[PDB]
């Protein structure tokens, strides 16, 4: 049993086993989109979901079956759902549990397409959210409706890498009879376990950390059977017909077998580039869960196994500093995503947010100073020389 | 400009140019999650839309784009979107045009999982939806509502492969100030063109013969460059998520190559088994446009180039000569798809709906003789002779 | 048994089935380097060939096996072995055949780089290779030696689509206790069956049609079972390591589905254009197997069910006329492959032969106005516009 | 210049960069056959080595050349070729070099195919091979001829990871005029580096650790350009074909971003085993250059970086012992090859070399109680109790 073994040993085992007709010990790409039955019987015995096996791949399909038991594994659920993309399982999780008439109550402090969808979408299906600050347990509280099914978080946080009480959510939550789901895309299971700590549900964008090779968009639901049987069969094949291709859970597969050296170097290098840019007089301020003065660092100590890749700071002289910033970096490169790698850089202020109102952007915790850096597993004395060579030039 | 060949030299070509950089001829597989920017300002350029180019694969990839080109070309649409299913082209679609309160006029005649979204999911979300017999206009006509937003039909349909007057009820719907949507997934483009009849939007799962090789699921939706922007933008970037992977994209591209050399002989081959199927005295209906006796001929033939590749038909003896039937084919294979290059065929009163209950079925439409035939590229005198052969084995 | 189904129902079904496990109706792909056994005595049992079943890719894999298996029953052969290339194919079985004192009679007309191999490598290893006019029988017969092992010939034949007579050859070669090895590219199985007329071996490269789609560089070789294991455990294994990769095989496998309808398209197509090539008074010449004038034109009428996708052509005036009428095309493709989806075009003695002497290329077959066409899949008055065109404008 | 940086920066970022039309992050797959050119001019241009840009993939690919450039900059040497296994980077390399009646010194102890080749076929085209215990630099100096061409040589070695001294062999083989070429697979460059210690040539099985994966079959070979150049355009074009796939590049590139953190997780896990193992009273012997007990361990310390991933070992009890252990283990799996993520064991003399005479073995290094073991990325107390509980039901 797979679940018995220690973590690495799961990371590169569990869901997986050769190949029973061949014994080929990767997991075979199953390319396909449908699937013969012996008999007309056999087919019956299918649909009904009275017999297992495989019908169709939006349905099921062997490659992305792996898939999903190693990360229920990981995650400590007992199921997985693999979708086409992050935003599709934050979608068809919700849109699974709500109707018109229901409540959610979410953090503010998430990514920005869960926002829009939450602020933008949901209400026009007459599913009504509330925003509150994450870190403040009595805001979710205090925003609790006798219609709210789900409270959703994510943990760290941008753009500031805040975090959220897990545990202490979950209570609140369960308390009032609404569900937790988290994103635990920033961390990946190897760094924090939301189910474990009560979570219902978690969400992963797999495109970062899971896959972390910059080259799959897709994303995973992890629950109870009983609920994954419903994002399944309604959610997916119903709703958002967000189903993940055979070759992107392939890829995916082939990815999280590193998960564990890499999370462990991109931390181990993210905290060395983080007390760098912590020491330097160019730097007004550095948002690393790693560093001593993150203001729910012991928090973090207990809920988080390492700080993670990912690390924000502001550089002095605001919008212009952090442009010509990014702009002098040679070896960084200059894109949106995280979890590659390489080492990724954004300056929001003058990228993504750059027609946004300047003080529009303060409220979201975006200043002008502002750069998020996604930490890869270069060696870490050429990104903190390339850094230090930016900084200078921007200052 | 692509616009101006022939349909054939279009299939091969549109959508698609060598490589400028290297000269490659096949599309390169842009198996990306990112992008990078030269500058600050390259990246801001393209997030306000304010300079074109891409940014990550969810929302726009090289690869998928011509796809998504080549198909407004072949419908001529004005522009396509790519996604991961059949199933979410139609509700990225429909959930990108419809909110609480808004209505939808719909065929019954559908596809399964369409009909269950369409029953069941949106409801839930306060959109209301009717059921028509759309070979009957004035049912159409008296079904609409002041908020019909759209009417969405199928045609040819399951599983008698009725038909639904295009243009008829393109003018009836815009009458009454709604959109019309066809599912042109049992047609292809070479052999229907809804748009050209005054349908504004078209979708197809391009896991049946516009990819055409049984190994690719996904979807694309065809209309106005405004439409479309909406549907990419917030559909499927907020809303479902539903994006289809560069690799599958690639696939579809290589299988849409053939599309009309492979329309060409999946019709000639079909009409070559309907006819044998209305000669044979334990058959008692053959469904198929190309037969005279088909209660829509002249409707066909003004709508169709081909009459396609789908056959119905009804065996004496009722559930257990289908069943027979079924399980004495060697060549035919048992499976659920349609628009491979193998045949395929289906008994659904004893494979798909065999739980349901016998008169329900028939008010579906479905009787306990019906057997539903995808006809491939083999010989057809081989696909005779094993029907021939299981015909006579069942009675 | 596949070898009793009518030829497409071949091309569709031989050597594939839905597989064991799953029913996935796409051959699955093995992308794997290793193969687990359950205990030391299966290990044991399949690496002294006393039990059946994969070890190690290199050596075989179900993907590739399924193309090899296909391959075989299309060509009427034992056995197929899958290669890296065209070049991997001929040379695996020629350096699986022959050793140093050994003699080899070719053809001239053939592949340039196959002529290479011949004229400056085979020497390097003490093989000896005679060069004849394989159009003249007598000349293969004059030049046999009691060290001939193998006669090698190419029909149709570069630049100017000569003719081998296989089954005379054959019968020569025989005689003379030598195998005739047949490289088969040009035609497909679909339009010539070189065993069927005697020869012992054919070989491919798969990268023209029977892949098709211009994204695949790849071999095959069918012969006898005897043979076929030996260029696989000696020649693949020891000498050239040319495995195919198994992506490549299933690649192969979706393209060789529409083989048959491929070819009768290219072939119709490539009949128009070389009619209208002829008529045109720019035009010189018209090689074509299916024009009446082909100096071997009754052979080609009993030996080649179709008269193949390949034109070559002169055009008035020489090198200068060549260069400008290739510069001239729009929808035509500049480019040195064959056998793909799309029209290609070349202009050898401007593009690459242009350093060859002009004296050498007239003794080679390559006049200054030669042009070579492959025929793709468009419409063919868009590619007779497109020539008309340009040759205009040329001349 | 990515010669400059960091060797963790060059494994994620040397030969590779943006996109430069799309500024996609993952190097492309381009998986095309042929390339199209601009004009006659551009064509020309070309083919006489005249311009840049790409032809033809068995010549030449973008994705295949940035996996040629990151190993050649990697290894430290000029330039890089990659192949269709590690095979055929041996075999194009040594059928470049050689002709009849030039001469080669081996070492005996090298990979079983390769060690075929160079006694049964290249013996058949006039090249002789003498074999020699490369740990003894003498015999590899007396066995120099007039027409030695190449000294081969494989450090660590099957069966015992015996060692080479390359600085020293280089010498010797400079001295006395011929080249030497050192397969490096076993190491890695992250671990060692033979072009630094004077060799000429390195090659790979790609398909053990810079792959890592277990998915891709592959070689490189990594030289001077001149070689490699002949290599390219005479070796592999004209001789082996042994071209390898675009796809089979990507897989390799995206396996090669996590080499380092791979070999340092392999060589951590192989030290535990290794040291578990040598207190295991039921364990004889002991194969591991991280063992101070190995004959050449400061040797070993001087040339590897890291002591590797492999460790063999000999069990009590010989024949029968190995097999009950081999049969016996739970996590790891019986397989042949190695430098993947799972841990893979064979025992040689019931699996593989189970039909040759016990007495031919011993005299090949191969005891009836060998054991290899190929250790991956599972948490080693897992593998070590694994270990543990296959020896204590063997004994
Ligand atoms: C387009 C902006 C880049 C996206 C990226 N975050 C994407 C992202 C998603 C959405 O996942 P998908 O992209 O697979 O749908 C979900 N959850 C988190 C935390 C994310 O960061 C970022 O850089 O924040
Ligand atoms: C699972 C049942 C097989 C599906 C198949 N019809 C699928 C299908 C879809 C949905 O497309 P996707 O599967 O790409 O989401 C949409 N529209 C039509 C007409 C369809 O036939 C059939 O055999 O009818
Ligand atoms: C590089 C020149 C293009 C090659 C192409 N002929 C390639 C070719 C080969 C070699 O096959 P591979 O390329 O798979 O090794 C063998 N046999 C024939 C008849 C060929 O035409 C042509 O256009 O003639
Ligand atoms: C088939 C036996 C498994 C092969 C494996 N060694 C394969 C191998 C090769 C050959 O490479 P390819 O397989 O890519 O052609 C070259 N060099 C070394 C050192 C090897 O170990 C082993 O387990 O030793």
């Amino acid at each position: 049993d797979c679940r018995t073994y220690g973590f690495n040993t799961q990371i590169v085992h569990a869901g997986q086993q050769p190949d029973p007709s061949t014994g080929a010990l990767s997991t075979p790409i199953f390319q396909t989109s449908t699937f013969v039955f012996d008999s007309a019987e056999q087919g019956a015995a299918r649909f009904a979901l009275e017999e297992s096996g495989y019908i169709y791949t939006r349905l099921g399909n062997p490659t992305t079956d792996a898939l999903e038991k190693k990360l229920a594994v990981l995650e400590r659920g007992e199921a997985g759902l693999a979708t086409a993309s992050g935003i599709s399982a934050i979608t068809t999780t919700l849109l699974t549990l709500c109707q018109q008439g229901d409540h959610i109550v979410s953090a503010s402090a998430i990514y920005g397409h869960t926002h829009a969808f939450l602020s933008h979408s949901m209400p026009k299906f007459g599913i009504n959210v509330s925003f509150v600050d994450a870190a403040k347990p009595e805001e979710i509280r205090a925003a609790m409706r006798p219609e709210t099914k789900v409270v959703y978080i994510e943990t760290p946080a941008n753009p500031t890498l805040s975090l959220v009480d897990i545990e202490t959510v979950a209570g609140i939550a369960h308390q009032q009879g609404a569900l937790l789901v988290v994103d635990n895309t920033f961390m990946s299971p190897y760094c924090q376990q939301p189910l474990q700590l009560g979570a219902d549900i978690v969400v992963h964008s797999v495109t970062k950390y899971i896959n972390g090779h910059g080259d799959v968009i897709g994303g995973i639901i992890v629950g109870k059977q009983e609920f994954i049987d419903q994002a399944r069969f309604v959610g997916l094949k119903d709703i958002t017909g967000g189903c993940m291709s055979p070759f992107n859970a392939w890829l995916t597969l082939r990815g999280v077998k590193t998960l564990g050296i890499r999370m462990e170097r991109h931390c181990e290098n993210a905290l060395k580039i983080a007390r760098f840019l912590e020491g330097h007089p160019s730097i007004t301020r550095v948002y690393y869960p790693g560093l001593s003065s993150h203001p729910q660092y012991e928090l973090g100590q207990r809920q988080m196994s390492l700080p993670g890749g990912i690390i924000s700071f502001e550089i002095a002289g605001g919008l212009e500093a952090g442009r010509r910033m990014i702009n002098s970096v040679e070896l960084c490169l200059l894109a949106v995503s995280l979890g590659d790698t390489e080492t990724l850089i954004q300056h929001p202020a003058s990228m993504t947010h750059s027609p946004v109102a300047p003080e529009e952007r303060l409220k979201a915790g975006i200043t002008d100073g502002l750069i998020r850096l996604s930490v890869g597993l270069e060696d870490p004395e050429d990104i903190i020389n390339d850094l230090e060579h930016a900084i200078r030039k921007a200052t």
